[PDB]
C-alpha cells in the first residue's frame, strides 16, 4: 500500500512550510521546532493550503511552563502537541523576520561548521512569556492562536509511522545523537564513531532507500549550512539512535 519513497514536500507543493528549515540558536529548544515546524505543515495540509503559516516557537518555547520542561535546558515534545490542544500557539517566523506574532527572540548561530553567523554556545535563558503580539502585526495574540484537536504517540513501527506521515503530514521524533551524528553532510545517517551527546528533537516528513539502505527524510533546526541543506537522512526499520521510539503528532482544529 505504501510507496517505497515518499516526501512531503513533493506531496504538498503550495504548503512552503514543509520546506523551510529553522535554526533554534543557543537554546536547547529542539522539542519546540520539531512541534511548531509539523504543526506549521499540518495546518497547510488541513486546509489544503488555505491557510500557510509559521507557527511560532517562541510562543511554545516561553509560554508552556512546567509542562512540557524547562525551556531552553530541554522539553518534553509529547506536552509541546498537548499544549497546542489546551492554549493554542500564535504565528512567529524567524529571527528578526517581523513575520507573525511571536517571531523568534533567539538570535542564529553556526552548529558545527563553519560560516558568516557566531558560533553557538551552550543553553541560553529561556525568554518570557509575553502574550503581546510584536509591533505592526494583526490580529491580536488571542486572536491569532491556532489549536490543535488532539496529540498522540505514534507506534514504534516502521509502518505505522510511514502510514501517519502518508496520511497525516509530517510528525516530530527523537533520537540519540552521538558526535559522528555532528559532522553529516550527505547520505544515509548510521551512528559508527563517537560518544553519547545527548537527545534531539527533529521533524520526520518522509522516506525513502539510497543505495539499498532505507532512511526517513528529516529536517533539523539547525540552519540551512549545517548537513544536507539543514536535513539529513537516518537509517529506517532498526529503531536506529531510537529515531521511531518517540515519535509524536497531532491533528489541527479548523481556525
Ligand atoms: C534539544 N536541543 C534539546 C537539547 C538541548 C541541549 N543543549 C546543549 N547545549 O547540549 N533536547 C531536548 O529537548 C530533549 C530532551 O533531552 N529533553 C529532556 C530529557 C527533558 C525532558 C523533560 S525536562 C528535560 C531531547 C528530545 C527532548
Amino acid at each position: 500500500k505504501l510507496p517505497a519513497s515518499f516526501d512531503a514536500r513533493e506531496q504538498w507543493p503550495q504548503c512552503p512550510t514543509i520546506k523551510e528549515i529553522r535554526d533554534q540558536g543557543s537554546c536547547g529548544s529542539c522539542w519546540a521546532f520539531g512541534a511548531v515546524e509539523a504543526i506549521s505543515d499540518r495546518i497547510c495540509i488541513h486546509t489544503n493550503a488555505h491557510v500557510s503559516v509559521e507557527v511560532s516557537a517562541e510562543d511554545l518555547l516561553t509560554c508552556c511552563g512546567s509542562m512540557c520542561g524547562d525551556g531552553c535546558n530541554g522539553g518534553y515534545p509529547a506536552e509541546a502537541w498537548n499544549f497546542w490542544t489546551r492554549k493554542g500557539l500564535v504565528s512567529g517566523g524567524l529571527y528578526e523576520s517581523h513575520v507573525g506574532c511571536r517571531p523568534y527572540s533567539i538570535p542564529p548561530c553556526e552548529h558545527h561548521v563553519n560560516g558568516s553567523r557566531p558560533p553557538c554556545t551552550g543553553e541560553g535563558d529561556t525568554p518570557k512569556c509575553s502574550k503581546i503580539c510584536e509591533p505592526g502585526y494583526s490580529p491580536t495574540y488571542k486572536q491569532d492562536k491556532h489549536y490543535g484537536y488532539n496529540s498522540y504517540s505514534v507506534s514504534n513501527s516502521e509502518k505505522d509511522i510511514m502510514a501517519e506521515i502518508y496520511k497525516n503530514g509530517p510528525v516530530e521524533g527523537a533520537f540519540s545523537v552521538y558526535s559522528d551524528f555532528l559532522l553529516y553532510k550527505s547520505g544515509v545517517y548510521q551512528h559508527v564513531t563517537g560518544e553519547m551527546m545527548g537527545g534531539h528533537a527533529i521533524r520526520i516528513l518522509g522516506w525513502g532507500v539510497e543505495n539499498g539502505t532505507p532512511y526517513w527524510l528529516v529536517a533539523n533546526s539547525w540552519n540551512t549550512d549545517w548537513g544536507d541543506n539543514g536535513f539529513f537522512k537516518i537509517l529506517r526499520g532498526q529503531d536506529h539512535c531510537g529515531i521511531e521510539s518517540e515519535v509524536v503528532a497531532g491533528i489541527p482544529r479548523t481556525d
